[PDB]
């Protein structure tokens, strides 16, 4: 193990809370602040938590990364995970961007895992389905993206923490769900996976992904709703 993270604190050292908008990117509906970012229990375990709730019209969830604190290259990265439901337009994601000065895309991004895209529901399948992808390219307007979208055998919105993976060298990014390889990304000749990149977490509510860009659509946090996402640890190799 060179880094682990078991999440008895918050290491101001590693992590950075967010703080954004509602609209800020991907037309989501929250705001990112650092009160809904805590460490706590979940029972005998502690975890980072990012709580998501709704005032009337206003959401608010939160959003934390790495970046200048925490970053490695060609390891393996694994994190336990609990997530909440996500029908009706939750939007948890892991995942991880260059850690350069270089405007997104061309830092860099890979999408360990997402849920909660609107394919999802619209299959039935909203606790199974997950996206993984890669982002990059020179600059917005040459965005270039690749994807990859299956549902796994199990609920990984069923109580329990779950265990996301990337293996990750030269020639390609693995991604694994509870030690079942899910999809491998060929990088071998991407100029944009061969550098340093740290670690995000979030919780979205809404946006393009999930289908739901209008408040009055989002049923999976109704007013008055807190839900929770929690991260027990995350460890590289
Ligand atoms: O500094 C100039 C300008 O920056 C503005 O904020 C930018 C920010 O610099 C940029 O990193 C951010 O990029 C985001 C993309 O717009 C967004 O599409 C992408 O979404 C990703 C998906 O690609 C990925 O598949 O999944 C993850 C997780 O679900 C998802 O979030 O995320 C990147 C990174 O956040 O865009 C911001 C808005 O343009 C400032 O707001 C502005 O003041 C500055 O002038
Ligand atoms: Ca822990």
């Amino acid at each position: 193990i060179l880094f682990k993270d078991d999440f008895n604190f918050f290491d101001e050292k590693v992590w950075t809370k967010e703080t954004h908008e509602p609209g800020w990117t991907n037309q989501e509906l929250q705001a990112y602040d650092a009160a809904h970012v805590s460490v706590g229990k979940d029972g005998d375990k502690s975890v980072l938590i990012l709580t998501a709730e709704r005032k009337g019209n206003k959401i608010y969830s939160g959003r934390i990364n790495s970046k200048g604190k925490k970053s490695f290259k060609y390891r393996k990265i694994e994190a336990s995970i609990k997530l909440p439901k996500t029908n009706g337009g939750l939007w948890p994601a892991f995942w991880m961007m260059g850690d350069n000065d270089k405007q997104w895309p061309a830092c860099g991004e890979i999408d360990i895992m997402e849920m909660g895209e609107q394919s999802g529901m619209a299959a039935g399948d909203s606790e199974k389905q997950v996206n993984t992808a890669i982002h990059y390219g020179p600059s917005a307007a040459a965005h270039e993206q690749q994807y990859y979208k299956a549902n796994v055998a199990n609920s990984l919105q069923d109580g329990n923490y779950h265990t996301y993976s990337l293996d990750w060298d030269e020639n390609n990014l693995t991604i694994s769900i509870d030690n079942v390889k899910f999809h491998t990304f060929d990088i071998s000749s991407n100029t944009y996976f061969h550098d340093n990149f740290y670690i995000l977490f979030n919780l979205a509510v809404g946006g393009a992904f999930t289908g739901i860009t209008d408040i009055n659509k989002l049923t999976g946090l109704k007013d008055g709703q807190k839900v929770n996402m929690y991260i027990d640890w995350v460890k590289i190799l």
